[PDB]
């Protein structure tokens, strides 16, 4: 039914990202007829190991306390026209999540960045990008589709250096069979 891609450095799905560098995510629907065209997707940065909720909010507060500004988010979205013409209703619902609506009859394009290094949760944690797709025609707490992509976030072009060291373009997200489980989203006290 649905399919998402991440345009990054080539490494289920695992991708190496550089902190503060924007990467293109594409949202597409592989059943819909006007006016039934829109869906609402949630792009998140959550932990892979599936630790308890309280553990996950512990790593986020530790990370958040070590930032130079309280306004610093884990996940950020770029305002580029290529993206903003294809998507609507952009909401920064949490520090590690972005919400937007997109038309299934088109292909959605977003540029995102991860501002946490995989090594920032100790003095490397398996992180992942999760995409939740919801119906726009109901207030259900259950997505119609889920998909993930494991990520490793580096600094100073570390992603390229890791690939280069391994040696010495598009990654498809893997569909998550559980629509019941809830992602741990972080919002600090401001």
């Amino acid at each position: 039914t649905f399919q998402y891609t991440l345009e990054a450095t080539k490494s289920g799905p695992m991708t190496y990202l550089n902190k503060g560098q924007f990467y293109a995510i594409t949202l597409s629907e592989t059943c819909f007829r006007h006016p039934i065209s829109k869906v609402r997707s949630v792009v998140m940065v959550v932990f892979s190991e599936d630790k308890n909720r309280d553990e996950q909010l512990k790593y986020w507060k530790y990370w958040h306390s070590r930032q130079h500004t309280a306004k610093q988010r884990v996940l950020d979205i770029a305002d580029y026209k290529e993206s903003f013409n294809t998507i609507g209703n952009i909401e920064e619902i949490a520090y590690n999540a972005v919400s937007f609506t997109w038309d299934v009859n088109e292909e959605a394009k977003i540029f995102i960045t991860v501002n946490c290094l995989s090594t920032d949760f100790s003095s490397g944690l398996p992180l992942m990008i999760q995409i939740d797709t919801y119906s726009y025609n109901n207030r259900s707490n259950k997505p119609i589709h889920r998909a993930y992509c494991q990520i490793k976030v580096f600094c100073d072009k570390g992603a390229e250096r890791k690939i280069r060291d391994e040696e010495r373009d598009i990654t498809y997200f893997k569909t998550m069979p559980d629509l019941h489980s809830q992602p741990v989203l972080f919002i600090p006290d401001v």
